[PDB]
């Protein structure tokens, strides 16, 4: 469980993300695919994008990042009371996309990296620790749902 002050730090920097969801999402994916190229293989269409400029030019990939970050933002804003918001993504990622927990760690690391690169003044040690706690909680609850649905990845 996060403190009220930790949630405020999470939501303060998430308001900064919302000034450019699309660009944050692009940077997160580029970082994710570069640091962990195996994650690109889960995207049938995007895995054929060969350079960083091709990635930024893909409207499909840009729209996908907004879709992902909008769902994450809606989970974060429930400050842990997020079962109704989290369950549908747990379902699709367990039964259709098959995204292992390790890959959710990889993208959490990319989120942390991008937030620090774009928002250092709003992402000091305390802020980073709170965002890390919130993404850990997301992954913990995603993992429990994965199991309930029979997905051990
Ligand atoms: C913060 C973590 C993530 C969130 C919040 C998130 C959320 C979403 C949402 C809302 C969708 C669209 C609806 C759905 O199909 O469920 C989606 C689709 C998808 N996600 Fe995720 N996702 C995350 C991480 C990942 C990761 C790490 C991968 C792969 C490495 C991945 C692969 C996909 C794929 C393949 C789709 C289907 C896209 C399509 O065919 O258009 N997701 N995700």
């Amino acid at each position: 469980v996060l403190s009220e002050g930790e949630w405020q730090l999470v939501l303060h920097v998430w308001a900064k993300v919302e000034a450019d969801v699309a660009g944050h999402g692009q940077d997160i994916h580029i970082r994710l695919f570069k640091s962990h190229p195996e994650t690109l293989e889960k995207h049938d269409r995007f895995k054929h994008l060969k350079t960083e400029a091709e990635m930024k030019a893909s409207e499909d990939l840009k729209k996908h990042g907004v879709t992902e970050l909008t769902a994450l933002g809606a989970i974060l804003k429930k400050k842990g009371h997020h079962e109704a918001e989290l369950k549908p993504s747990a379902q699709s990622h367990a039964t259709k996309h098959k995204i292992p927990i390790k890959y959710l760690e990889f993208i959490s690391e990319a989120i942390i990296h991008v937030l620090h690169s774009r928002h250092p003044g709003d992402f000091g040690a305390d802020a980073q620790g709170a965002m890390n706690k919130a993404l850990e909680l997301f992954r913990k609850d995603i993992a429990a749902k994965y199991k309930e649905l029979g997905y051990q990845g």
